């Protein structure tokens, strides 16, 4: 339970909560809940406070479900820049493609999310091509996305 306990106050985006638990407690950040998943998972991701509290506590970034979706993967989907530069920062990796064959920009490009395409843009291989044989600048183009070609052509 106290994987639960850390998961649910993260998803909830109770900040006082998660400190609590990591520096009362003193659960660990990858304690699992019950679907055996970690707070880092299923947090809401427009708290970024709640990102970086648990990755200074040893959290670990590149965790990955079956499906091949790792947190940078729905915080770069989700437009969350904020917490998607902690990530980063602490480690994670941002060439890791999902099951689909998405990498993290190919989703922030679908969802037309720009300056989460700009981080990105200088750091992701831009050669990967998804399931459907699209790298992010085909993808971009395709639906008509001006400002992410623009963005795009810049890196190659």
């Amino acid at each position: 339970r106290a994987g639960d306990r850390l998961s649910g106050a993260a998803a909830r985006g109770d900040v006082q909560e998660v400190r609590r638990l990591l520096h009362r407690e003193l659960v660990h950040p990858d304690a699992l809940n019950r679907f055996g998943k970690t707070a880092l998972q299923v947090m809401m991701f427009g708290s970024t406070a709640i990102a970086l509290e648990l990755l200074k506590q040893g959290a670990s970034p590149n965790v990955q479900d079956t499906s091949g979706t790792s947190p940078v993967h729905d915080a770069a989907r989700t437009g969350f820049l904020d917490t998607l530069k902690v990530l980063v920062e602490h480690g994670a990796d941002v060439n890791v493609p999902d099951g689909t064959g998405a990498l993290p920009i190919h989703l922030a490009v679908q969802e037309g999310h720009t300056a989460v395409v700009s981080f990105l843009a200088a750091e992701s291989d831009l050669h990967r091509r998804d399931a459907r044989g699209l790298t992010p600048l085909e993808l971009a183009l395709q639906r008509g996305a001006q400002d992410l070609v623009d963005i795009l052509q810049g890196h190659m």
